[PDB]
């Protein structure tokens, strides 16, 4: 039936994580920049009539990787496509976002469906097959569900989402990591213009001045489960997929042209199959690439299918995040899904950019659709959950469209750990920023997530706090190395002897068990940082807190490029 | 529920088509040759396709100059895919707007680099050409690719998301760079199957090679090195499939192993162990690997194996697996459910139970697939028509048909004509003839080819005869006359008119005996050379 999205991670132009992503969207920020010479020299390729676009939505630090974390020899890292490296990182972080770790994921029937469409690094070198890109994560975490790379161009990650959904409903897998990654490493590839690119370097979605897209880079991942399982397992749930479908354009006027009829059929068939009324939908994240013939075809298709079922006008807002971050290709689908989920969570619609005058080839006034350029409340009538759609169409003609519904649910001991002390410090910094920015965080949920939702690694710190202010101060004290009697820290490898007593003696175990049961947190803390295994469940009686979204591992930022 | 395989086409080392493939397997032929200098200057061996440069771009509305810029993997699959449809008895007209998915196994980019050529486009060629509307997805899970595709197509059909699927694989080895048990020898190939829900296949009166009654995919996960196999994952895969779909290992009498000749002992132990969990019976299940004949055809491995199994079932015959002198030391056969078949023998079944077989395909990236196939058990002059887009190809078509009829003494003449009528597109260059026997049929085709006048033979180029058939297209009594001819007997008249371009309603030729579509030779593409520009 319904598929729950229980974890996410994203890395897009101007946004290192989904929290920065959200911030950028709320502020109507455009992340498209001129391509710097540190990538390539645009002057050596630029001709206005060769490349005619000099702009890109770029990721920062595409060379950065933490190979040691993944048990990969540093020298192998140079030989890995950065698309592989970056997704490995984001994919892992999506699991942690959900509150799953290596221990809890071991041997899980989790499928991995990875959108990927380019091979630039592999060619530059002359390990780097699409098949291996997909299999990295299963190999690292010992997952047992199928590992399939999807190249349907720009629809890739959404097609992957459809396949994962169907495998989940058919009970073939019990979890799914779906995602996409796209980088533009060479003048040659980004180049193919074929007439595709905008000379102004903007995706002017829906606008009469639409004249092509600007290429964008990104990597994103979602964690999917059946809704029934997610509720049983007490996952935190961003929203639910209540319908999806894929199809083909078939014969068009040129293989990269879109088909109005195919887009209509796709959308109609989904709504009919899953009993979804267009009136129930209040936002659609369009493919919306800002191409002159593509945009009006998409609009007319969607409008027509909505209008077959309703006379209501201008009830459904439309937009495209490609207006913010450019066309992130293989990652386009997952980028749009993440936007919609964030909107739903915050009950807020955000502006679509670059829209001055409506495309002349489509009349909005008597349409169910309207272009939203406002940051406003996402209003819903009565009790009803918000619903939104995401469309992704590829240049090869394979289309995807999904429907998302809002999910409507019915002192603490803080622990942190990392594989290196430097990353532990980075972790504490990320947590402090997170707490600082999120004034309403449930402290008990947060502690619980750090306890049960993260792997205990070799460098550890822990502290007590009963308020946001106390939590912030502890992290500050830790970072500043300024003495605080409630802060504990150790490297586990150095503290084996000091712990052995509680691991072997029967009465020491009984005393530790009594400590945990009576909530003697200082004592639990001191032992935990030294490497003692704590049974966290025992910390909680009638009331158990819930896993929530927190910042994920802060990978070492080590530079690897061509050998 | 069950998925019917209703069309197939194949092009493997030593075999231009599935009939030659079968013949090679029956005769235990090995297609592995030394790599010639025309490929590159030299392991020095490969299972090679012939004339990988040949394509018929005009057939596919592709400009000849674009053909040079196409990965031959794309070009060859386009041809084999199309022929799979024709094998099933479907044509451009009958496929138009069909919800047919295309799932294409592909795992290399050599031509593109040597130089449009994305995996995404490779899958989309056929949908674009035939106006199909099911999703077009390329699958790169390495050597499991085509079998992974089969699984996905199967699930989509069962969920009713599509009504037909073309599944296939293609693998070429173009560069030196990308290149007892001692490892594998690389093979080249392209194969395709046409899949439908069984209920539809029977209602539509398709010819059915066999049915897929169970499939699964999974991962190795964490192994000792990313390309190492996991005994446990193989077992879980096989067990889960058999349990989910209610398949008893005792019912299975052949398994086409992944069997790359490296890995071997792990596969043997896994399958053996799973079988033994459910039965004490010994040496009931033959095992083989067509990789012993044609090499490791990579992305096309799965489809090559599935086609072998279907051909075996169709002929109720097991064929030899090659290169086997003494059993792998690391596995003990004597008390196993498994035995290596090295004989050409009858495939025996007990009390009219359908034969069942499995195909395994495991990838170097750790994505595994396994499917279970069951044998399908089904409950006067004719008018033969042929056509092609050029006269040269019509001649080649006639030769292919003559060879086919010569080779098949038991062909049903009514079925064959019926397939030529309803199961092929009537193109611009046409010939037709009457025959009431195999001998007459062979004679007619001989006469046509040798240009010996024969009063039963009619031929025309349709563009030349427009003025001559107008008399029949619009007038009401001319249609009545034609309908009286085709309703019903004179066939000579229908024939003359058909070759000149008149559209015939083939259904009217048949009152309540209607013959069935059968497998026949598909289009003989023009063999034009295209390579790097």
């Amino acid at each position: 039936d319904a598929i729950a999205i229980v974890g996410m991670s994203g890395r897009y132009p101007g946004a290192r994580n989904v929290r920065e992503y959200w911030d950028n969207l709320v502020h109507a920020r455009n992340a498209i920049r001129d391509i710097p010479t540190s990538r390539w020299d645009v002057d050596k390729y630029y001709d206005p009539v060769k490349v005619y676009c000099k702009s890109m939505g770029m990721l920062d630090d595409i060379e950065h990787f933490d190979p040691l974390f993944f048990n990969i020899p540093p020298s192998e890292a140079e030989l890995m496509d950065p698309q592989h490296r970056i997704f490995l990182q984001e994919g892992y972080k999506a699991f942690e976002d959900a509150g799953y770790n290596a221990r809890t994921l071991n041997e899980k029937k989790c499928g991995v469906y990875l959108g990927i469409m380019s091979n630039e690094y592999g060619v530059m070198l002359n390990g780097n097959s699409f098949a291996i890109a997909a299999a990295r994560i299963p190999y690292f975490l010992n997952l047992k569900g199928p590992a399939i790379p999807i190249d349907t161009a720009c629809s890739s990650s959404l097609v992957g989402t459809h396949l994962a959904r169907q495998a989940l409903i058919n009970k073939e897998i019990d979890m799914a990591l779906v995602g996409g990654v796209s980088l533009y490493l060479t003048p040659e590839s980004y180049m193919s213009m074929a007439g595709m690119l905008s000379p102004d370097g903007q995706c002017k979605a829906f606008d009469n001045g639409a004249n092509g897209f600007v290429p964008g880079e990104g990597a994103g991942a979602l964690v999917l489960k059946r809704l029934k399982d997610a509720e049983a397992d007490r996952d935190h749930i961003y929203g639910i997929i209540i319908g999806s479908g894929i199809n083909q354009d078939g014969k068009t006027n040129g293989i990269t042209a879109p088909s109005a009829k195919s887009q209509m059929d796709l959308e109609r068939d989904i709504y009919e199959t899953y009993g979804i009324h267009p009136e129930s939908i209040s936002y659609v994240e369009m493919h919306g690439t800002g191409t002159k013939q593509g945009d009006p075809i998409e609009l007319e298709a969607l409008s027509t299918v909505f209008q077959e079922k309703t006379d209501k006008k201008q009830f459904c807002a439309i937009g495209s995040v490609k207006s913010n971050i450019g066309h992130t290709s293989a990652a386009a689908g997952v980028a749009g899904v993440q936007k919609v989920l964030l909107c739903m969570n915050h009950k807020t619609l955000v502006p679509t950019l670059n829209f001055t005058t409506p495309n002349e080839h489509f009349e909005f006034e008597h349409s169910p659709l309207y272009v939203n350029t406002e940051l406003k409340p996402w209003e819903t009538a009565d009790g009803k959950p918000r619903r939104a759609c995401v469309s992704s169409f590829g240049y090869s003609g394979t289309n995807a469209h999904i429907v998302i519904e809002e999910y409507q649910p019915e002192s603490a001991l803080f622990v942190l750990s990392a594989k290196k002390e430097k990353q532990l410090k980075a972790y504490a910094e990320a947590m402090k920023d997170f707490v600082t920015s999120n004034e309403d965080i449930d402290l008990e949920d947060m502690a619980y997530t750090l306890q049960t939702g993260r792997e205990a690694m070799d460098y550890r710190m822990a502290f007590l706090a009963d308020s946001r202010e106390m939590l912030i101060k502890a992290l500050d004290d830790y970072l500043a190395e300024m003495p605080n009697g409630s802060i504990f820290a150790a490297h586990v490898k150095t503290k084996k002897s000091e712990i052995k007593l509680f691991e072997t003696d029967h009465d020491a175990k009984a005393l530790l068990q009594t400590w945990i049961e009576k909530k003697r947190l200082e004592k639990v803390a001191e032992l935990w940082v030294k490497g003692l295994q704590i049974d966290w469940n025992k910390l909680y009686g009638e009331y158990t807190p819930r896993r929530i979204s927190l910042p994920a591992y802060p990978f070492a930022e080590e530079y690897y490029w061509l050998p």
